[PDB]
């Protein structure tokens, strides 16, 4: 059916690619947040699923638009599922 937003390799790639649409990268979009890339990436990805980084993770949607994260993360994942069909 439809799929709500889930943390995950798209959910992270999703994210950092819209940095580059609006034209930050993830090394200046986390100084603000005190965190690193790398801690990103682990909250991003669901590797890292303490409610920190649910916060963190909360920042990226709203980063986005909520409706915008998922239209482009539902597109996504229709295209991967289509690739794998």
């Amino acid at each position: 059916k439809v799929k709500s937003i889930q943390p995950g390799p798209i959910f992270y790639d999703v994210f950092l690619v819209y940095l580059r649409v609006i034209g930050t990268n993830l090394k200046d979009w986390c100084a603000p947040h005190g965190v690193t890339a790398t801690n990103a990436k682990s909250a991003a990805t669901g590797g890292w699923n303490g409610t920190k980084a649910r916060a963190l993770r909360q920042k990226m949607i709203d980063e986005v638009g909520e409706e915008t994260f998922l239209r482009l993360y539902t597109e996504r994942l229709r295209r991967e599922a289509a690739l794998e069909h």
